[PDB]
RNA sequence: AGGAUCAGGAAUCGUCACUCUUUGACUCUUCAAAAGAGCCACUGAAUCCAACUUGGUUGAUGAGUCCCAUAACCUUUGUACCCAGUGAGAAACCGUAUGGCGCGAUGAUCUACCCAUGGGUGGGUACAAAUGGCAGUCUGACAAGU
């Protein structure tokens, strides 16, 4: 029941809500960082594979 | 006799690298513009819209994980202290000719206010704890190549 967005920033939601409440930019990357295959990437392209 | 111009005192190396600093050049470049050896043509490259293509709301792009929401800073409720230390002072006899726990340094003795040495209030300092405060659960539509 939890959208793609969660699945996202599951674990390390604190930038995420300092984004939320303080005019901030949330993580990118989140719990899903640590997988099989965010880290198979390079650079800037970490972010979008994330999605 | 003491001082300053033209023997009381270290300095004769045919360089290899390495690092650092220094300035100068340099492709540039902001202050900030302004001037343009000018025009044609050929040819190349690049950018931008349109276009088309491929991928995409089964989610394209944008994005402060790590500065730790795993927190900081408090706030309330249960404990440990101190304006651990203090250190010499605490209580008045004796089984069948003779034998001893009868204290005590090797420790006797204690753990800012009112109430006759019974109880506690007040402040600092520390932690455990919070489904407590501070403190309110991402976007969503283009993107990219020629």
């Amino acid at each position: 029941k939890s959208p793609a967005s969660t699945i996202q920033i599951l674990g390390a939601e604190k930038a995420l809500f300092r984004a939320l409440k303080t005019k901030h930019d949330t993580p990118k990357y989140g719990l899903l960082y640590h997988a099989s295959l965010v880290g198979q990437a390079t650079g800037k392209n970490k972010g979008k594979i994330a999605r």
